[PDB]
Parts: structure tokens; sequence; C-alpha cells
């Protein structure tokens, strides 16, 4: 049967990787700390002639677990979201398991509630994202016990792999570039992209605290010199890293780090399924079921939900928007509501419940969004056989459905070597392998399955529209380049879920509302399982503000609640 | 063996109720104009020295099929909501048969759209509520041809039980009782009352436009010259008949003989089941499932949604309100949310969409409100074993969920002849057979199934309390009544859905709004179908106001749009 662990075990025991008595427990601390001891840190694994490189990622420094199993087939955890072709990895004959986390068990739960709870803290918080990181830190400084949980194998959530930025007024960095800004143009500019729906009292807190958010991460040791504009904002003030990191991995990175330090124990593989109500109507604690140790109850003063949102939850999707029911993601795999369905369960009311953000143009075979800009700047889109469907300068709204009505629901986003050039965040997907290319047209044609005939005569049109200055098919406004210069290239692309501004309902201090808009007895959460901060629409660094405002907002609050 | 058209037909032919090929129409016309041919109509059929009045009924002048059926079992349609003690209708024999609107058959939805229209008009109402009514008189004054369509067997829907009347500022009624108000009031109530979640535009129209609604009622024959103040109003703005009818009776009687006047006929038995999209994104008709017809496609130029609430659809509300999923509640059974659905399916967007409000006390066998001035004048509450749980003189939401978490969900509500004497509201009750009854407190307990022992200590506890004036079990306040007097009296009682003031989102002219929030082309909507006017919470008066208001915005959009 051979496993990992009767590889090492036949070369020494079971001891090596386990403690005396076999006890995982959720986190699987003990057995990735062994891994560490014999095989080094990443820095001593990374390889840098490796293409992609497992050991040295934008995921950070992860539990090697999350990948190599002890006891069953291997995980390459890079294609959750990737499609990064990989020969297997060690040990992948070992058998195959479902995932530990197969749902809810209520008999379980009920089991666990009417046991009591097996431990207790002040605060308990439900996600280990940037809101859950923020709010465990904040709880922590003002006094209270902490337990940080996570269902998924590290964590990260959704803000580990976010770009651009957080948005603040009123910071060093816009001093610096000369920047003009008040609060009140950072509220205007959150009510004016929302569409005037956002809680104006929640926008306002979070414009206010912005500047004192990014001072908060700069203490524990982040860069946000990257000083920016984005979509929506009438002057520059989205934070980003100087010259290293994204924004997400960045500010994740430093949350850990800082957690680590302070001695919160996140506790990784445990998902909360239940909230626990007394009989008038307090949280009074949780259900988790772990990985390792199955069901249990923590009893808290304090609950914080920081669990993100419902853009991977098909059912939520379909029901909260049906259009949309037929779209990949963005997302982590991870963002599938949990916190909406528990508060919604116990009779918590929810603020914009339905409003859910797609992006046009999001990589069919790997998860990652293909920007807008690529399209700006002279690519061609085309459906499956081959032909076009609409000016590619259309709205992202109508982009989606335009897509959503092809052979397929994809469309190839394509352009020449001109292009290849110009732009180098389309080399960033031909480095992630995201490219079909074809050194002629009909090459190109062949190998992304379309239809040569059809390919053929959009080109050539294309160029005819490109040489007149006139899309007389399609209207396309403007064409700043053609398509002659050879290598041709091709990404698959259909619109997806990106982030879910619905969520349970919330006051300016973070507590939950009851179905009266009351503040739920014991119950608090920040981030994307949230609504009202932004309205019908989020913009571009808006969403990690308000992880950092109302994180600390929430966890705060949350632990004068427990003390008092 | 034999049915209701047998019998005839032995007597006659089949030709005695039926045309010559039978071909029975969706609104069985000919059958019923038949009915009243041989045997006469109400004012002839009624009689006066009987309880109940089948024929002569606040339901006013309907189908004697919604009742009798030709081939079989037949409906005493009136116990659909209230239960009276009748003998087997005439005819109770023949075979029992499942409704005839069983859901939805995509696969005939197909062939109908594929088949593209049978018939065509300008404006296609949905719904003959009081919105619909109003939509489809104010699409033919601004000289669109109309069809006006309803599911159910007779017209009304809720508006037809409802009870209030209809919010108005700056009327005749308000300036012969010398009561001064002001359009900034009823826009500021309204918003109070909402919770500030209103779409103050909408109720910005609602306040201007309820004086000229009224008068438009009055134009075709309504009485409402009583007015009264009604909950959150700070003055009296809530117009209802003088004597004779109830508001909703009143208004729909109004509403159908003026359709009836202006030769909008209803479609009756008639269910919508799609709205039919081009492929500009333009809504184009509609596909119907008639009784008797079958599936077919009507194309329209304008579509008005007026089809009313959702609270009678479980599923729906099981999913936006769990903890309301074992509540009663007071409407039709009409009121299953399709005009949301349907809606939702092809895109638009939502206002609130779970945002449903309740009723502590509505009958469990009659579903009709309890008012809460039975308690407020001394009756006592009493659970399914006969012990209080709570003050019946606390808030309605902590009545409602304190009965909900009584064994079955329900309490009974209870009082001798002391308040049977002193309060002709619940004489009425007893006229609709909802009291139990005993001579003695023992008898009352077995006929309610409640413990005797419970109960009879329950009653001298109580007692005590009304000779003390301290009500050591919960703190009521005001014990106006002691229950020593016989018959004893008890009336069964849930929390009720009631109103949902969620629904499709609308602008000014009352279209409906896609995902941006733009006017999707072809698509209206009124009424209870539509979210925003009432924000969190409806006031009492203000949604009849909405039917009459937005009903006659949207059907003269509708016609413009049509027309043009
Ligand atoms: C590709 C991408 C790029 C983005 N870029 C930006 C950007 O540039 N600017 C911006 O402002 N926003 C952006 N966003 C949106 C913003 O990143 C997300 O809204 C935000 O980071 C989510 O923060 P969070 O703390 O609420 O949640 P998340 O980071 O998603 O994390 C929540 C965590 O809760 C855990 N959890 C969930 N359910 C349970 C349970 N039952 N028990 C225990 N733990 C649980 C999860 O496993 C996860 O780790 C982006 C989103 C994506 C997908
Ligand atoms: C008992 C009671 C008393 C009330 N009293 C008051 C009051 O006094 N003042 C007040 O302001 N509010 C009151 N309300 C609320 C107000 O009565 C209702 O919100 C308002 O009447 C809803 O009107 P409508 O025209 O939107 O819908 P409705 O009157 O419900 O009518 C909708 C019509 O659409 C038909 N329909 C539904 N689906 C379809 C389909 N697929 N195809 C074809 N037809 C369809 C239904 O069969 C129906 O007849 C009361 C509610 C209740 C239950
Ligand atoms: C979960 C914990 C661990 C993981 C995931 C892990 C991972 C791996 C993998 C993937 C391989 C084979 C790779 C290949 O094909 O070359 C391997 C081999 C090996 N492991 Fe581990 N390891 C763990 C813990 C340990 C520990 C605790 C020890 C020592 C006590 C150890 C010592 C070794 C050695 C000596 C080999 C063969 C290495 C060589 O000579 O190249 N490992 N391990
Ligand atoms: C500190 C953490 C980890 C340790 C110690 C570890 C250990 C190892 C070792 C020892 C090998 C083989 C190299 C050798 O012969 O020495 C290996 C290979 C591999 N590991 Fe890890 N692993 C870790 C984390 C991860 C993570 C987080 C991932 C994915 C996200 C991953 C994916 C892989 C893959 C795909 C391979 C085979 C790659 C190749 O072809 O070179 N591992 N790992
Ligand atoms: C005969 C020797 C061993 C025995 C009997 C053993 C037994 C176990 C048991 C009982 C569990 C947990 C089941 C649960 O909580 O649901 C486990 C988990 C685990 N063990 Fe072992 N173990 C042995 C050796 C090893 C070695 C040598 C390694 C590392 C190379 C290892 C790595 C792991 C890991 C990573 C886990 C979580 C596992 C997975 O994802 O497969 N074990 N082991
Ligand atoms: C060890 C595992 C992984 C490796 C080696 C890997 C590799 C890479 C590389 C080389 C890039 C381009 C440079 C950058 O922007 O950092 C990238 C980008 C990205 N990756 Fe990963 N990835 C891994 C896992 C994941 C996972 C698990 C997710 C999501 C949960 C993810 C989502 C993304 C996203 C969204 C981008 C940005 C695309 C863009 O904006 O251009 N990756 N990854
Ligand atoms: C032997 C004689 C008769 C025959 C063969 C006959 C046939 C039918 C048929 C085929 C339908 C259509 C059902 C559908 O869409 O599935 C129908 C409906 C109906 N018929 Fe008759 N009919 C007869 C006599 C009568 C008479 C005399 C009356 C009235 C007393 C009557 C009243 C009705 C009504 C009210 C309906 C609608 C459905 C119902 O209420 O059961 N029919 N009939
Ligand atoms: C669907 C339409 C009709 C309905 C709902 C209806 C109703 C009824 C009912 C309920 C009865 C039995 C009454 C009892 O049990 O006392 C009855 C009997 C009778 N109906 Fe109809 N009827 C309809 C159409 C007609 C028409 C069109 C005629 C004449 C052509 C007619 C003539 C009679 C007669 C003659 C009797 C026997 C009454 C007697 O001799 O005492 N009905 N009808
Ligand atoms: C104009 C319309 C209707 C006609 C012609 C009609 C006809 C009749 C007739 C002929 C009878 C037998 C006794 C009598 O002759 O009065 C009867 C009894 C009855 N009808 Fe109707 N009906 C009509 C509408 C309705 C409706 C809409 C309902 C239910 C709300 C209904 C329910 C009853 C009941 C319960 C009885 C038995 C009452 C008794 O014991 O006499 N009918 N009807
Ligand atoms: C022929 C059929 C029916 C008969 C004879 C009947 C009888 C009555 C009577 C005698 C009243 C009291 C006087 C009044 O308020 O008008 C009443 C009220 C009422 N009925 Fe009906 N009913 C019928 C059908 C229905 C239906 C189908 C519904 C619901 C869709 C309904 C709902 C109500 C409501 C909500 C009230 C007001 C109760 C109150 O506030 O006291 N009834 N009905």
């Amino acid at each position: 049967t051979p496993d990992m662990g009767s590889f090492h075990a036949d070369m020494g025991s079971c001891q090596s990787c386990h403690a005396k008595p076999i006890k995982v427990t959720d986190s699987e601390t003990h057995e990735n700390a062994q891994c560490k001891s014999c095989h080094g840190e990443y820095a001593e694994l990374a390889n840098d002639k490796l293409q992609f490189d497992p050991h040295n990622s934008h995921l950070g420094d992860i539990n090697c677990t999350s990948c190599h199993k002890g006891h069953e087939e291997p995980k390459f955890y890079c294609n959750e979201c990737h499609s990064f072709d990989i020969k297997p990895m060690p040990f992948s004959d070992a058998k195959k398991k479902k995932s530990w986390d197969d749902g809810w068990d209520q008999d379980k739960i009920q089991k666990a509630i009417a046991a009591g709870p097996s431990e207790t803290t002040q605060v308990l918080v439900v996600g280990a994202g940037s809101a859950g990181f923020n709010a465990s830190l904040a709880a922590k400084k003002a006094g209270a016990n902490v337990i940080l949980v996570d269902k998924a194998p590290f964590s990260g959530g959704n803000s580990m792999i976010s770009a651009g930025g957080m948005n603040a007024v009123g910071t060093k960095q816009q001093t610096a570039h000369g920047v003009e800004d008040k609060v009140e143009w950072f509220i205007e500019d959150a009510m004016k992209g929302g569409r005037q729906q956002n809680d104006i009292k929640l926008v306002t807190i979070l414009a206010e605290q912005s500047a004192d958010g990014v001072q908060w991460l700069e203490s524990l040791g982040a860069n946000l010199d990257d000083l920016k504009r984005s979509g929506g904002a009438r002057v520059d003030r989205t934070h980003r890293p100087h010259g290293g990191k994204s924004s997400g991995p960045e500010i994740i990175d430093t949350l850990r780090k800082a957690a680590k330090e302070q001695g919160i124990d996140t506790r990784l593989n445990s998902r909360v399924v239940k909230l626990v109500v007394n009989d008038d109507h307090s949280v009074v604690g949780a259900v988790v079921h772990g990985k390792h140790t199955g069901y249990y109850m923590i009893g808290a003063k304090s609950v914080v939900l920081a669990t993100g949102g419902y853009g991977m939850n098909k059912e939520m999707i379909a029901y909260y928007r049906p259009t949309m029911k037929d779209m990949t993601s963005s997302n982590n795999i991870t963002a599938t509501g949990d916190g909406v369905l528990m508060a919604k369960e116990i009779g918590a009311s929810m603020t914009d419940i339905d409003w859910v953000q797609a992006h046009p143009t999001v990589g069919k075979d790997s998860r990652i969004l293909i920007s807008e800009t690529v399209r700006g700047v002279g690519a061609v889109m085309v459906n499956k056989d081959g032909n076009r469907f609409i000016s590619e300068l259309t709205t992202r709204d109508k982009a989606s459905d335009a897509i959503l009505k092809q052979p397929g629901q994809f469309a190839w986003i394509i352009f020449d070597n001109q292009l290849y050039k110009k732009a180098k965040m389309v080399r960033g997907y031909d480095h992630l392998e995201m490219l079909y290319k074809g050194d002629t047209v009909e090459q190109l044609a062949k190998s992304t399955g379309m239809k040569v005939a059809d390919l053929a005569k959009t080109v050539s049109d294309y160029n005819g529209y490109v040489a007149s200055g006139k899309d007389t098919a399609f209207g396309r406004a403007d064409m700043p380049l053609n398509m002659t210069q050879s290598p041709y290239y091709a990404v698959k692309v259909a619109p997806g879920i990106h982030h879910t501004m619905g969520g349970v309902a919330i006051n300016t201090t973070a507590s939950v509302l009851d179905l009266q808009s009351k503040p739920i007895d014991g119950l608090f959460a920040a981030g994307e399982v949230t609504g009202g901060v932004h309205g019908y629409n989020r913009l571009g660094g808006n969403a990690i503000a308000d992880t950092v405002v109302f994180g600390r907002i929430a966890g705060d609050n949350a632990a004068k609640h427990a003390l008092d």
C-alpha cells in the first residue's frame, strides 16, 4: 500500500512525525514542524530553476501537509486556482480519500451542543483572512483571550490573493506624492460607486479610520508605500507594497507573523458549523468541526464572524443571482458563505444580501482575472468557433452577458506580438502558462479548437476595420493595433463571480443585527461576510480597507463585550 | 357515479352549460353565465336566515364554479381561510382531482415560446388585485389595449381581504374632520416606520399622489369617507368606507366594476409562468398556463407584474427568513411570490428582498388577525398545555418569538363572559366560529386539548394576580378581568406572515430594474410584488396606497411605452 508515512516509518518510526501516543492536532502543528526539522524551511528548499516552485510562492509559509499527505494521495494546492501542468508529486500512488470537510453532520452537532463547551475562550474569531486576523489582534490588545479558527489548510482566504492594495485618506504616502484628499471625497467616491445604496454610517467610519488602518498595518511591519489610483476614485489613494509583493500577500504575511508573535494560535482545518444560542437569544459559543478532533463546542462570551464572502457557494449564487449560476469565480475555494448561513439560521438580518459582483473575463482554465486593459490595448475577443460577438470596449456588464450568450459560455481574448511586447501582464499570463500560441492564425485556430475558416474571416475583417478605422461588424470604437506580427495568442476566459457585497447586517460597532435590526448579544462580524459597506458595488481597494477598519472594530468591541 | 355535469346533462344536455363543440374557456365564462340564467344571480340566491351565506359574502360577484364544480369534488372556497363547520355541499361524492395548477412544465413552456405568440396585446397586466386593476384602468385610459390575467378562481388577491384602509395626505376627508397633515409628515412617518431604509423617492411619490388616488377610487364609486389614525401615523390619515363594506371589498368591488365598464375583462384561472425576453434583453410577452387551454404565449410590448407578495411561498420564506418558517400567514393562497421568481430568473434586481413582516397572533384555524386589543382588554395567553409563558402585554416581536418557542408553535387566547360581554370584536370571532367554549374551565380544557390541572392552576393563579394587581409569574402590569364567569372561551393563534416588503426593484416610473439597476425594456411592476416603498417595515394603510399610486403609474408608463 506504500504511504508517505510508511516510507518514513520504514526508515525510522511513527514518532519521527507523530507524538508518542499518536494524536494529530487539527492544525497538524507537530507533524509539520517535523518536516521542517529534517528538510529545512522553504528557503532551504526553494529552487529557482523551477518554473513555478511549490516551495517559494505567494501563498507564503504554510503547512507542508497542505500538499504532501501523511497517508493519502497528495494535493498540488496551486491547481486549486492555477492550471500548472505538473508531473506527479512524490507518493502520488497513495490511497485517495474524500476531503475531511464533508458538510454539516447535524446529529454530531447536536451531540456537541448537549455535551456543553469542551473548552472556553473570551473571543472566538471565525476565519483567518485579513478581517479575522485584524479582529484577533485588536481583541488581544484589549486584554481578551482569543481563539482564531479557519477551516482551510492554511490562512488568508481571498485576502491573500488580492492585488490593488488598500484605500486610505490622510496618509503619509499621499503627502509625499503631493496628493490632496479629504475624508468627504472618500465617502462621496464610495457612495457613488455603490449607487448610493451603501450605509453612509459604515462608509464614514471606513473613510475616517483608513489612514490609521494603514499605519496599523505599518506598525506590524508591512510596506504600503506604492500610492496609486483606482477605478472610481477622484484622487490617488490605494496603497501597495513598494516593489515586492502584491498587497494581498504582503498584508497576509504580516498579519500571520503578527499573530504568531502575540501568541494567538490559529487553529487550521477547523470549520465552525453552528452558532450556539441560549434561551435568551445570546450567542454563547460555536460548534467546530475539527479535521482530526471531530465535533466539539467552544463556549465564548463573544463570537466574531470573519468568514469572507459567498462567491463559491453555488446554491447561494443560484438562489440570489440565477443569471450568474454558470459563471466561474476568481475566488479562493473557502468563500462558500458559511457565516451568512450560520447567522441567517439563528435569526440575524442581512443587508443587500443578493448583491454579487462578477468580472467579465476570468480565466476559464485557470481562475485568474484577465485584466480589461488587455482588451483596451488592442486585444480582440472571439467565440469558440473564432467569431466576434461585440465590441471589446463594451461594459463589464455587457461583456459577461455577451460571453454567457456564446457557445460553451466562454470566449477567447486574442492578440498578436505587437500586443505581446506592448503589454507585460499578457506575458505574466504567458509565464503562468495561460496562452494558446500559434505561429499562424490557422495554427492558433487548431490549438484553440476554433474554426479556421471563421477565425481567418475575423482577422482579415479586423485588419480591414483597423485599416479603415471603422468597425462595421460590431462597432469597436477604436483599434490601436492589428493582427499581423506572427506568434498569435489565445486565452480562455469567462465571466466570473468576484465579491459578494451583501452579507450579515451590522451596526457601526460591528455587532451583527437581528430581525428588529438590534445587536445580537455576543455576535460580531467584519469583512466580506458583512453587508452594507459597499452598497451595490465594491470599488478597488475598498474591500481590504473594510477588512482592516471593521476587523479591528469588531475584535475590539468583541473583547470589550467579553471584559466589561 | 355522477357529478354535477351529469346530473344536469341527464335533465337537459351537455349544452345546458357548455357551448356546442365543448370548448371551455379558462375563465369558464359561458358555463357561469348559464348557472346564473337558470338559477338566478347572488341577490336572488341570497338567504338572510343563514349563518354564513355562501351566496352573499365579502368575495363579491365571483364565478359559481369558484366552488360548485362540473366534474369534481366541490370546493367550499370559504374554508381556504375560514373554518366554518358545514354539511357536505351538493355533489360531494364527485371525484377528487388535483388542482389544475400543478407548478410549471418547462417542456410545455418551451414549446409555447418556440411557437411564438398565439395572440398579441399592447399591455399585459399580470395579477388582478388592487395594483393590477389600477394598472389596467390607467393603461386603458392612456389608450393602450390591455389583457388582464389572474391565476386564481376570482380576482382580488390579498387586496380584497384588506381591513384598515388607505393612507393619504391632503384629502377632503381630512379637511372635513379638522385634521391638519403635511406631505413631509407622511414622508417622515413612512421613513421612520421603515427604519429609514425606504427608497425616499418612492415614498415621496407615494405621499404626493395619495389624495389623487383616493379621489381616483371615489370617481369610480368607492366610498372612503371614514377617517382614522393608524399605527406609526402622527395624525389621522387612513380612509375607510363610511359604513357598509370593509375597505378591501369596497376597493376591489369598485375596481372590478370599473374594469368591466371600460371593457377590460379579467382572464381567470390563467397563471403566468415565464416572462419571454427577445435577444436584445427586451421583455416581449409571457407564457400563460390556462386551466383549460394549457400553455400559450401572449406577445406584448409591455408586461406589468402586479402579482402581490410571497408570504405563502414556504420555500421563499424558509430561504429568506428561516426563523419565520413555522408561522402561519393571514394571506390569500394566491401570494406565492411568482412575480418575484419570474423577474429574478431573467435578471431583474430586487430591493430589500428578504424583509418579511409578520403579525403575532393570527388564527391557526381561521387565518384572520386576532387583534392585540383582545389581550389589551383582559385576555390571557396560554400554551397548548394551558400555561402562561409571557406577559400578554409584551411587545409584538416578543409575543411572536415566545409563541414560536412553545410546544406546537401556537398559543391559546383565553377569556371568560366578562370579556365576551364587553368586546363585540370577540363576539365577531364567535360568529366566525373561531372560539372554543366550555361551561366550566375543565370543559374548555377538554375541548382544546389543554391539561385540566395546568389550566385550572393557571386560572386560580391568574385570578389571584388580578385580586392583588401583581403578576408574579410574568409582570403583566394591568390585569382588568379574571376568569370566573361562565362560559369560558379560547381562540387558537400563532404569529403569521402578513406582508413581504421586499420584492422586484423599481424606479419612480415603475420600470423593473436589471442588475445595473437600469430599466428592463418592456417590464413594469406595482404593489407588494415590488420592494422599496416600505423599507424594512410596512405601516398600516400604506400598502393599499402603494397599489393605487404605483399601480396607476405602472399602467400609465406601460401604455406610453407600448404606444409612443
Ligand atoms: C482575485 C481577487 C482579487 C481581489 N483584489 C482586491 C483588491 O485589489 N482590493 C480590494 O479591496 N479587494 C479585493 N478583492 C476582494 C477582497 O480581497 C475580499 O473581499 C477580502 O479580502 C475578503 O476578506 P475577509 O477577511 O473578509 O475574508 P477572506 O480573506 O476570504 O477570508 C475568510 C476566511 O474564513 C475562513 N472560513 C470560512 N468559513 C469558515 C468556517 N465555517 N469556519 C472557520 N473558518 C472559516 C476561510 O477559510 C478564509 O480563510 C479581491 C478578491 C479576489 C478574489
Ligand atoms: C388580511 C390582510 C389585511 C390587510 N390590510 C391592509 C390594509 O388595511 N391597509 C394596507 O395598507 N395594507 C393591508 N394589507 C396589505 C395589502 O392588503 C396588500 O399588500 C396589497 O393589497 C397587495 O396588493 P397587490 O395588488 O400587490 O397584490 P394582491 O392583492 O395580492 O393581488 C395579486 C393578484 O395577482 C394574482 N397572481 C399572482 N401570481 C400570478 C401569476 N403567476 N399569474 C397570474 N396572476 C397571478 C394573484 O392570484 C392575485 O389575485 C393587508 C394584508 C392582509 C393579508
Ligand atoms: C509531513 C512531513 C514530511 C513531508 C511532507 C516530507 C516530504 C518528503 C518527500 C516528498 C520525500 C520524497 C521526495 C523525493 O521524491 O525525492 C521525502 C523523503 C525523505 N524524507 Fe521526508 N518529509 C517529511 C518529514 C520527514 C522527517 C521527519 C524526516 C526525518 C526524520 C524526513 C526525512 C526524509 C528523507 C531522509 C527522505 C529521503 C531524502 C533524500 O535522501 O533525498 N522527512 N520527504
Ligand atoms: C516546508 C515545507 C515542505 C517541505 C519540507 C516539503 C518537502 C518536499 C521535498 C523534500 C520534496 C522533494 C525534494 C527532495 O528530494 O529533497 C518535495 C517536492 C515537492 N513538493 Fe514539497 N514540501 C513542502 C511544502 C510543499 C508545498 C507547500 C507544496 C505546494 C504548495 C509542495 C509541493 C511539492 C511538489 C509539487 C513537489 C515535487 C516538485 C518537483 O517536481 O520538484 N510542497 N517537497
Ligand atoms: C506506522 C506509522 C504511522 C502510523 C500508525 C500513523 C498513524 C496516523 C493516524 C492514526 C493519523 C490520523 C487520523 C485522523 O486523525 O483522522 C495520522 C495522520 C497523519 N500522519 Fe501518520 N502515522 C504514521 C507515520 C507517519 C509518518 C512517518 C508521517 C510523515 C512522513 C506521517 C504523517 C501524517 C500526516 C501528514 C498526517 C495527517 C495526514 C494525511 O493527510 O495523510 N505519519 N497518522
Ligand atoms: C504554491 C502554490 C502556488 C504557486 C507556486 C503559484 C504561482 C503563482 C505565480 C508565479 C504567480 C504570478 C506572480 C504573482 O502575481 O505572484 C501567481 C499569481 C496568482 N495566483 Fe498563484 N500560485 C500558487 C497558488 C495559488 C492559489 C492557492 C491561489 C488562490 C487561492 C492562487 C491565485 C493566484 C492569483 C489570483 C494570482 C494573480 C494573477 C494576476 O493577478 O495576474 N495561486 N501564482
Ligand atoms: C355529459 C355531459 C358533459 C360532458 C361530456 C362535459 C365535458 C367537460 C369537459 C371535457 C370539460 C373540460 C376539462 C378540462 O379542461 O380538463 C368540462 C369542464 C367543465 N364542465 Fe362539463 N361536460 C358535461 C356537462 C356539463 C354540465 C351540464 C355542466 C354544469 C352543470 C358542466 C360544467 C363544467 C364545468 C364548471 C367545467 C370546468 C371544470 C369543472 O368545474 O369540473 N359540464 N366539462
Ligand atoms: C355550472 C353551472 C351551474 C351550477 C353551479 C348549478 C348549481 C346547481 C346545484 C348545486 C344544484 C343542486 C341543488 C341542491 O342540491 O339543492 C342544481 C340543481 C339544478 N339545476 Fe343547476 N347549476 C348550474 C347550471 C344550471 C343550468 C344551466 C340549469 C338549467 C338548464 C340548471 C338547472 C337546475 C335544476 C333544474 C336543478 C334541479 C332543481 C330542482 O328541480 O329542485 N342548472 N344546480
Ligand atoms: C351565482 C352563483 C352560484 C349559484 C347559481 C349557486 C347555486 C346553488 C344552488 C342552486 C344551491 C342549492 C340550494 C339553493 O338552491 O340555494 C347551492 C348551494 C350551495 N352553494 Fe352555491 N351557487 C353559486 C355560487 C356559490 C359559491 C361561489 C359558493 C361558495 C362560496 C357556493 C356554495 C354553496 C354551498 C356551500 C351550498 C350549500 C348551502 C345549502 O346548504 O343550501 N355557491 N348553490
Ligand atoms: C363565500 C366565502 C366566505 C364567506 C361566507 C366568508 C364569511 C366571512 C364573514 C361573515 C366575515 C365577517 C364580516 C366581515 O368582516 O366582512 C368575514 C371576514 C373575513 N374573511 Fe371571509 N368569508 C369567505 C371567504 C373568505 C376568504 C376566501 C378569505 C381569504 C382570502 C377570507 C378572509 C377573511 C378575512 C381576512 C376577514 C376579516 C376578519 C376580521 O377582521 O374579523 N374570507 N368572512
